[PDB]
């Protein structure tokens, strides 16, 4: 909705539109752009957008697993995904998608690369949303590996970009907010993810982001799942209810993953589902169908 809510900012720990109101934005997340990029169009979005209500979309592109290390032509995608957001008003996050390279640090040089080029492009777009380092995890912790990760790329990003949002990934798959918070950035438009899946984390994760808002640091889901954390074993919908009232609760935005027709329990459509939208409620999973209706609420 930036047609409405155009240039985004954080008021505190509140992020606020370009009147200056609260916004809390609802959308879902691609799976690996270099599997399932094909679900990500102008055509796709544009039904996201208006069958589903999506106010943001979560372009994954992912730097291992055959992802943009290795094929780095997948930023194509990326660029395809933003141009398709500015055409059709919803906000875009770009998502450096590190997972099986858990240590930010291991990509850094391509990282900056990465991120010079798409602030160049897309630095006066307020559509475009930076999420630099998706899950560190590993022996990986905030004031040793990923804070100063986040200072070089966000300084390279603000040379291009005064202003767009950041989102900087936290400890144990994006976890440990309660550390950044301890220490955290500088920038005025940073903010720090949290993910969960409803399968598997409660109230400690829970406590965590409530200790993190507490020091003022924000906190925008950028990935959550309906399933257990490994993506599969069934759809826990009383606790993706319980979290999603939490995230209410505290204004937070929020990004569900994933938009594929990968067969585990967390894509949101059935295998032969279009790859440019029109999908009937029998076209989308358990999964898809829940997380539709509190996208449109």
């Amino acid at each position: 909705p930036v047609a409405k809510n155009g240039q985004l900012s954080i008021k505190g720990t509140q992020l606020v539109n370009r009147d200056g109101k609260a916004v809390q934005l609802k959308g879902i997340s691609s799976h690996g752009l270099q599997w399932y990029g094909e679900y990500v169009n102008k055509d796709s979005l544009k039904w996201l957008r208006d069958d589903w209500g999506i106010t943001v979309f979560r372009a994954a592109m992912y730097t291992a697993d055959g992802g943009y290390i290795d094929n780095p032509s997948v930023k194509n995608k990326v660029k395809e995904a933003v141009e398709a957001a500015k055409e059709l008003g919803i906000y875009v996050i770009i998502d450096w998608h590190i997972l099986n390279d858990g240590n930010p640090n291991q990509n850094k040089e391509k990282a900056k690369e990465f991120f010079k080029e798409m602030s160049s492009l897309y630095g006066n777009t307020p559509n475009v949303i930076y999420e630099i380092a998706n899950e560190p995890n590993g022996d990986v912790n905030w004031k040793r590996d990923i804070k100063p990760y986040a200072e070089e790329v966000i300084s390279v990003i603000r040379k291009n970009d005064p202003d767009n949002i950041i989102i900087v990934g936290t400890g144990t798959w994006s976890q440990d907010v309660n550390d950044a918070a301890d220490d955290q950035l500088k920038d005025a438009n940073v903010m720090y993810a949290l993910h969960f899946y409803a399968g598997t984390h409660g109230q400690f994760l829970r406590d965590k982001a409530n200790y993190a808002l507490s020091k003022g640091a924000p906190i925008f889901v950028t990935e959550w799942g309906t399933s257990d954390a490994s993506g599969n074993g069934g759809v826990f919908l009383d606790q993706s209810r319980e979290w999603l009232k939490y995230l209410d609760s505290k204004t937070i935005s929020w990004v569900n993953w994933n938009l594929s027709d990968k067969q585990e329990s967390s894509s949101a459509l059935k295998p032969g589902a279009s790859k440019t939208g029109g999908w009937r409620l029998s076209d989308l999973s358990a999964s898809g169908t829940f997380v539709r209706e509190n996208i449109l609420g």
